[PDB]
């Protein structure tokens, strides 16, 4: 019997709540692009100025070890991978309570990329928990406190402070 | 008076729990690279075979309106932007309880990229809630049920079913 | 025993109050850049539009006598110096009480440079008192009055009147 | 109605005394250079060996928004600016009470540069208080103590400890 | 399961105390060179004449078996290794009580190099215990006496007595 | 009279315990090579596969000031020095509980080099204290806490975190 380990058992994390607002695609979204490797989905609820779209794509990874330093002797026979991308694009607007003529539009976009080796032992739950570990790096954990606590670092990183405060 | 709207007020969502594992950087992580716009951080807790790193980087965006279908209204403060990347790199290991000889290492990686315009009305909370909307696209929601239900997408997407099954 | 003199004992000065607002770095500032000779520190308290940063840097001076006219016979054996720079960068905003849509941002910056020879006899107090003499040149002293008084010349200098009024 | 804010209202500071020695230019200083944008002034009181000068200069700034991350909103009065420099140059002397032969001269110099945009709402007092905030960065402050306490930085910075010890 | 043995189980030692003076880098040191493979650190508290420095470097070892007697049939699958160097450089001064003009500076340098194969089973504790055994060779052990005793050997080796007394 | 100072009087350290396992050469070792400059010693108690060796060598240093920043006016009259090397070579074995046929041998090597000027004032105790300071750099010191504490740094450096946490 073969067993896969993520080797995160010895890491120190703090749970924190991150409540997702999941779309209702049937109500809100229509399909803009259905190419075999790339789908694009548009938000029908928006006015013409405001563009709200999502993009879901996969690419095949020739050599999953290509940029890693894992010794040849420890590489899987199957070296193929899959690369997933999930992009969301939003259009925000700025206006004034006092002046109905003041306004402009700001474009926001953000995406997630996930590079998964093609191996039978990797499961959907393993990958979601990987995503949870990933998104957890937008915070800093504090086990010093008696109830374990977390603090936000997204603004700090955006401002150029990329090293955590814990170091 | 001045108000920024994300124009999500007419989108239909469903909440779901996504509990993040935030790192205790003080225990686990040390700095491999401290250059001004790119920081690399390594996980002290892994053994020598396993490589576990995180990378935090920003890039300055020249014109946030350039690739978009949005363009700049006359009273916009700036075209400038900032692009943030957060990457995690893990080394998973497959072994066998039958054969001590049999084993290999799988490389996992994933990252998030966020493209924030330079407008002071964008707040840290606005950005986190944007990230929550983003990660929501790894799921599908149902308004119909009395407790709202969410199903998962990550498998179906990685398998090539890039259109939501709700559509 | 060796003694250093600044030779300012024969100069005529007027004390005047110049009350410094010193930062609380722990509360307000995070680190943007930690290069060995140049550190940059950002003000976390500001909104995204407003940039508030400080820069602290040192350069080594090859020949401290390079541009001076001190005779060779009176030069120290050790000709190395240190050049310190302290820059502050602020973003000011202009708005209207009456019109909540009227606004713009102004960039302010200013720095101090201090070129100190590497000599054991120069002390931290000597250098601070040098800085006090330096900043005192933004004023004009008046010993003619019975209580000695001072007047401001920053605007006059900015407007092109670089000679003091006392001459 | 029109109000300029320096946006320091949410920064945390601590006051400290910094008593300036303002020159009595009429007694001590005479003009070496009177060219329109650069004035050099020499200290009459020094002996022939010791050189003590001050230099006051302005340069016109073409676009005050050019090197900055700020850029000009549509209702800004001008891009123009003025850059002021104030330099002091001193000649310190080391001698020995044992040997009449032993002596040398150390050259000290330091200057301040101020980059003021052309907006009429910037006042002379705004600029002086900016200078006070600037010089405050040669210190570190503590909100904690009941009389606020400030420690010094100039030594630690010149020695290469460019990050505040509070951080 | 897999087990590593250092094969020191049956070798005979005598413990002796060797109390390390560990640096407080935050108070005493600054970074001179920040390279990915080689960091250089310097003591900013020393006076100018006395340069106290340290150097921390890693080279990567291509074949850890290159200069060993281990036949290939007994080698691991992975030949990778890393090589660590820790160098310290001090400057001592000799002077006189009776004569202020008499003195000179002596340079001391020393370094450690450690050549660790990349095997997950090599632990940080294993490596430190190896270092302790290494430094034990600067001594000679006697377990025949009622209290186990050790005599120092550094000066003897420096003076050409390289073979231990016991041999 | 003449006095040597290591100038470590004002530097800040934290003591930590490092108990050396000193060899009993009479029981465990034999001499492999007896040269005037290089002695090689081997563990005769190890089984045949496991080679445990040590090497003790001295080279003579022509100019101890060759790669130093010490100007000639500050050098001793004698440039002679000696250079000591102490190398240890071990062979660790990896095997399995479940499988008698599974195993391999890992080579460990490490050495120390010490570069001592020939000055009568350098004592054996001075040199051992220097070695203790050297090995202290494998740790990081914290004297702020109520008990002075130290954390290990060997694995962190091996893994590319070469700059101390404190810096
Ligand atoms: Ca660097
Ligand atoms: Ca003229």
């Amino acid at each position: 019997s073969k067993i896969l380990s993520t080797n995160n058992s010895n890491s120190n994390f703090v749970d924190t709540s991150f409540t997702l607002k999941v779309p209702v695609y049937s109500k809100d979204y229509r399909v803009t692009q259905d190419e075999p490797d790339e789908v694009v989905v548009a938000n029908r609820q928006q006015p013409f100025g405001v563009k709200n779209t999502a993009r879901y794509g996969i690419r095949q990874i020739a050599d999953v070890y290509r940029n890693t330093t894992i010794d040849r002797a420890y590489q899987s026979p199957s070296k193929k991978g899959t690369s997933l991308v999930v992009q969301v694009t939003e259009t925000w607007t700025v206006a004034s309570t006092d002046d109905e003529t003041y306004g402009y539009s700001l474009p926001f976009s953000a995406h997630v990329i996930v590079n998964v080796p093609q191996d039978a032992l990797i499961t959907e739950e393993i990958l979601y928990d990987a995503l949870k570990r990933l998104m957890g790096h937008f915070y800093e954990g504090n086990d010093t406190t008696s109830p374990t606590t977390t603090s936000v670092r997204l603004k700090d990183m955006l401002q150029g402070a990329l090293v955590p405060q814990s170091l």
